[PDB]
């Protein structure tokens, strides 16, 4: 039996090694210690001190260096060493933040990523491969109560699965963590093993439509050189004999603006650096495909390649799951075509004519665009830059200055990007889509926090999410639990953890007062507005009135939401036109034509191309995306949750690097103290009367 084995995988790569006698020594010694800040101003940088004596109500110890006094009250003393490294922080005696950082700290040393928290998982991310997921640690682990074996993604994993054939209850698998934390590493493996555990080609195929995923929805940001630019919550499917019987990806609002623009280091999407490094000799002639320096959606952030990454590499690996799937030759061939001719698109350089109107005088990329997309480059070009709308009900051709054909080409390449993306989707959720479910685990992995210099629609929804998230752990954990006690009478006094993201909240999503994103849909839909009424309209609102929103004295397009994760500066340049996300008719009238059947599908399927409307205009994004969340929402409430807390060691993606500050502004705003301070004061377990402990009106409760 590995577990007991002590020369065993298992026991050298997830279990804590033997001290030694000077260990020994040190752990069966009368001496005290304290963690203190040597710099009161940073108030995460501790250091271990002796106490060498006491008062009533203080504590002196040493320091590093001359001798200190703190009360009592104050103290956050140190645990005892023999709990340095404890796979379950709630067996602390002392309870604190320095305390519980210095347990993941232990561990982390010793590449044990994993550590339990109470109820939840803690997950640190290692940045560099440990050899914790073979067949053999999930042989390990399959069947195994949590307490059995050590702190794992797959002990979590299974405790749902089992949850799942005892209490015939659908799961859910939520991993929250700010972008790079590990979120979809650790979905990756939580799929793994279920596929593995509860397995019968099928299985095969829900594996390789993450390669098919990544490479479309994934690319580098300053923040994770894998960054997940759309959300997914995967539904993996069982019978009611408990086998998998298939999966469904919902997959949220993709960022398609990336497709056309990327701050300075970061890339577009990976697929476009994947086609040009590894497409055949005259693959590349068919396409007419160049270097990623020859195409402005490739060559303005200054970064082509990821330290450690051969697209070429990829390419082929993205290419054997597409073949696994079951696209055939020719979808892959027009998905390639896709990719080709929005990068031809981004290379058409619109120039002033006599007029006002926009013209193009090289027709270069306009037709290597419109060859490899099957539409009339004439067509194409009137589109672009004399596109016809109604004025009352009359017909009138606009003619389009630089700017505007600029935009307007930007938007047709972001609406064959987002639709193309969907259509991946789509066509591998038909595949997996075999059975009908008896039950499933749900597996959750949102894009996760982010904040870069400069933020935007993208981000407050992003970041949102990210708010609804930890708002979800914390009714679960806190608020229900609570509740439930009270209701059955079990002698509890209400505690006020004292995290509550619901200001913020609506803030952003309020209906009244409007929130954020209501005075946005109301400003969209306005003729006059401009993103000045926008930013003026919120102001108004919210400046001196609402505690979580702050008007910056140092910008006048600008405004600041206070997150559960820290202040956040956004930038309200293009939110009206990002909110209408426009594209003319006309252009997809062009498209309608194509010869190529998948980007005619693109443009005719109305589950792919076709937009809701409500009253006279169509669905916002704001809409959309608040639709979205409200079905995950709903979704979940039907689920028995498990939560994972990715953790990210550091800001510079880098092993062997666990940053004191980093990491304790995590711990705090996740609430993991407060998580495991709840599972050791309250009763996390109870039952109608069965036939240190409690009695309820209808319930024995207990621990
Ligand atoms: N458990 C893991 N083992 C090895 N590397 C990991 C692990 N978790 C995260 N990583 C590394 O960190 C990167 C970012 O993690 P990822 O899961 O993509 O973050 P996100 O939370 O943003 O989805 C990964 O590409 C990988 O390099
Ligand atoms: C449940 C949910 C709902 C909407 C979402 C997300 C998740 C995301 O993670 C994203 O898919 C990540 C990017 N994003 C997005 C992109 C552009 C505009 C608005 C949101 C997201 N919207
Ligand atoms: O960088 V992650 O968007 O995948 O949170
Ligand atoms: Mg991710
Ligand atoms: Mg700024």
């Amino acid at each position: 039996n590995p577990i007991h084995d002590r020369t065993s995988d298992y026991h050298k790569y997830l279990k804590v090694k033997q001290g030694d006698s000077d260990l020994f020594k040190l752990t069966v010694s009368d001496k005290r210690y304290i963690w203190y800040n040597p710099d009161p101003k940073e108030r995460d940088s501790y250091e271990c001190g002796e106490i060498v004596s006491e008062t009533s109500d203080s504590f002196t110890f040493k320091t590093v260096d001359q001798d200190r006094q703190v009360k009592k009250d104050d103290a956050n003393q140190r645990n005892p060493i023999k709990f340095d490294g404890v796979e379950d922080m709630s067996e602390l005696s002392y309870l604190n933040e320095p305390a519980v950082f210095h347990n993941l700290r232990v561990r982390y040393n010793q590449d044990l990523i994993y550590t339990y928290s109470g109820l939840f998982l803690v997950a640190v991310n290692p940045f560099k491969r440990i050899p914790i997921y073979t067949q053999e640690m999930v042989d390990i682990f399959k069947g195994r109560r949590r307490n059995e074996v050590a702190p794992h993604i797959f002990a979590i994993s299974d405790v749902a699965y089992r949850s799942m054939l005892d209490d015939r209850q659908n799961q859910s698998l939520l991993i929250t963590g700010e972008s790079g934390a590990g979120k979809t590493e650790n979905t990756k493996k939580v799929i793994q093993y279920l596929a593995s555990v509860a397995g019968r080609v099928l299985e095969q195929q829900i594996l390789q439509a993450n390669p098919i995923l990544e490479a479309f929805g994934n690319a580098k940001t300053t923040r994770n050189n894998n960054s997940s630019r759309f959300g997914k919550f995967i539904e993996i499917q069982f019978n009611s004999a408990g086998f998998i019987s298939g999966a469904s990806i919902q997959s949220y609002l993709l960022e398609k603006s990336r497709v056309v623009f990327q701050s300075e280091t970061e890339r577009n999407y990976h697929i476009f650096y994947q086609l040009l490094a590894g497409a055949t000799a005259e693959e590349k002639k068919a396409l007419h495909l160049a270097g990623p320096e020859s195409f402005n959606y490739l060559n303005q952030s200054g970064c082509v390649d990821i330290k450690g990454v051969s697209d070429s590499e990829e390419f082929k690996i993205t290419r054997q799951a597409m073949d696994i799937v079951g696209f055939s030759q020719e979808e892959q061939m027009s998905i390639f075509k896709i990719i080709a001719g929005i990068l031809h698109l981004g290379n058409i350089k619109f120039e002033k004519g006599a007029g006002e109107g926009a013209v193009l005088k090289d027709k270069t990329a306009l037709n290597a665009a419109s060859t490899v997309f099957g539409v009339n480059p004439s067509v194409l070009e009137k589109a672009l830059m004399e596109p016809r709308i109604l004025a009352g009900r009359d017909l009138v051709a606009q003619h389009l200055n630089v700017e505007k054909s600029s935009s307007s080409r930007d938007a047709l390449v972001k609406a064959l990007y987002g639709r193309l993306f969907l259509w991946l989707v789509k066509k591998i959720n038909n595949v997996l889509c075999q059975e009908r479910k008896a039950y499933f685990i749900g597996v959750l992995d949102i894009s996760g926090f982010e904040i870069f210099k400069v933020n935007s629609f993208e981000q407050l929804c992003i970041n949102y999410t990210n708010e609804k998230l930890q708002q979800f752990f914390n009714h679960h954990m806190f608020k229900l639990e609570q509740e439930e006690y009270l209701k059955e009478k079990i002698n509890w006094t209400f505690i006020d953890f004292g995290l509550d993201s619901q200001a913020t909240i609506d803030l952003i999503d309020g209906r009244q007062p409007p929130g954020i994103l209501a005075l946005l849909d109301e400003q969209s839909v306005f003729p006059n507005a401009t993103d000045n009424t926008l930013i003026t309209k919120l102001h108004s609102h919210f400046s001196k009135k609402n505690a979580k929103y702050e008007e910056p004295r140092f910008s006048k397009t600008e405004f600041g939401v206070t997150h559960y994760a820290g202040q956040v500066m956004y930038e309200i340049q293009d939110w009206l036109e990002k909110n209408k996300d426009p594209l003319q008719q006309d252009l997809e009238l062009c498209f309608k034509d194509s010869s190529d059947n998948v980007v005619t599908k693109l443009f005719n399927d109305p589950n792919i191309a076709s937009r809701a409307k409500k009253g006279a205009n169509f669905i916002t994004v704001a809409a959309q995306y608040k639709e979205q969340l409200a079905s995950l929402m709903a979704t979940l409430e039907t689920t028995n949750p498990h939560f994972v807390r990715c953790i990210i060691p550091n800001n510079k993606q880098l092993p062997a690097k666990l940053e004191d500050k980093v990491v304790l502004d995590q711990l705090r705003c996740n609430g993991v103290l407060e998580g495991i301070r709840i599972t050791r004061k309250g009763f996390p377990n109870r039952i109608i009367y069965f036939v240190q402990y409690r009695f309820g009106i209808t319930k024995i409760f207990f621990r």
